[PDB]
């Protein structure tokens, strides 16, 4: 059987390893294991830091980047819908213009005296 | 050397704290160090609280809280890229109506017997 | 008391506990807890992984989606910026065009001797 011993330094290694899990490590930070029922130490290398999955990170420190990327991205979503909201507005007024300026061509497209006288004179 | 005994409890307060770190605390919960190589408790305040990179939340939660924002957030970015779409298309439509009337406008810019007679006569 | 024995016992289960939250569990994959101050082992069923707040994935395996679910996110959003400047170009080349066209329309709705001789003649 494991005696113990050989548990309880198993049991602090372990939490050693979730520890650096959780905190993140860098090089030259001491990294254990178990080697015939005791812990072993030797540093971290650079080889080390990038085969861990985070990058030696750790837990938290990936999850405050992601809180600061969460923020900045919001804020650049907000821009974004407000930048289509107003652009939105323009369009319509531009949509109400270009209505009245048609109707507009429209309409702009448009395109015995005598006896006795004898007697007398024969005298 | 740290007794078999010391090495154990070391290991069960390690434990402790990460679960914690994990599944978060809140005030009046237990928080555990060790003092003379035994096992010490005192209440969570306030302070211990807020002292902690996530409000004590917990990994757990912090990737709960991260996981609600992302689906919300994708909405958003979802509602605006089909917004985009449709003013994409508006735009087109008046792009078209513009240069119609154009060339409306251009077009529009458009702006012996006598003898013997006598002889009788004397007679 | 609890002896060394459980005490050490006890820190091995919780670490064991710990690194399958971080690192994720899968359907017949031993679950450990303390019973009678042993170690106790059964399979994680398909229940147990549905009943896990991340379905088993542990906590690094949701941080890389999340890595992932954000650079996406952030790719879409940046496309989405650039068509926001776009659309916003072409739209005040319209409205520059809207209001040119607006004053030609304007422009365009436009709309003794003869007593001598007397003697002579008596002779």
């Amino acid at each position: 059987p494991p005696s113990t011993d050989e548990i309880a330094k198993a049991a602090l290694v372990g939490v050693y390893n979730n520890t650096q899990d959780i905190n993140g490590f860098k090089v030259g930070d001491t990294i254990y294991d178990i080697e015939n029922g005791q812990p072993k130490g030797r540093p971290a290398t650079e080889d080390d830091v990038k085969a861990d999955d985070f990058g030696g990170l750790g837990l938290k420190e990936v999850l405050a980047q992601h809180d600061q990327s969460l923020a900045d991205l919001t804020g650049t979503v907000e821009e974004n819908s407000e930048a289509l909201v107003k652009t939105a507005e323009v369009v319509n007024d531009i949509s109400a213009d270009v209505k009245a300026n048609t109707a507009a061509i429209r309409e702009n497209k448009a395109a015995t005296a005598n006896g006795l006288e004898t007697r007398l004179a024969d005298a």
